[PDB]
């Protein structure tokens, strides 16, 4: 299907996406493509619990609050015509109904990467449904 590329930009540990394509709410799922200094099979085993959806619509004085319902799987790969990477790992993003709504809402989504991930680098993309 479609691919919708969602630039990240990087603010040190935070990944910051603006969720405005007004296509995104007719059905998407999102995947990321990540990169790093860690081994490979190392970060597709720790990367699903280091890396941390944090709250797109959070107003309280509380700083780093978190998203809650974001899973990230690592996959086998996106089912996309997406640039090819020999050395990137895949996840894909399984939304709770609230998840998916609280980010869609606030056209915007953020992930918290700790530096023990090591130099990494995310892509997001998202692969419109029917």
């Amino acid at each position: 299907s479609r691919v919708v590329f969602i630039e990240l930009k990087q603010k040190g540990v935070m990944w910051e996406g603006a969720l405005h394509d007004a296509r995104l709410r007719e059905g998407a799922d999102f995947w990321l493509s990540v990169r790093s200094s860690m081994p490979g099979h190392e970060l597709q085993t720790k990367f699903p619990q280091l890396c941390k959806a944090g709250s797109p619509d959070d107003v309280s004085e509380v700083v780093n609050v978190a998203l809650s319902g974001v899973i990230i799987r690592p996959v086998t790969h996106v089912p996309a015509a997406i640039p090819l990477r020999l050395e990137n790992q895949y996840f894909a993003l399984d939304l709770s109904t609230d998840a998916a709504r609280a980010m869609l809402d606030a056209g915007r989504c953020t992930f918290y990467t700790p530096a023990s991930l090591g130099d990494v680098k995310l892509e997001l993309f998202a692969v419109l449904r029917t």
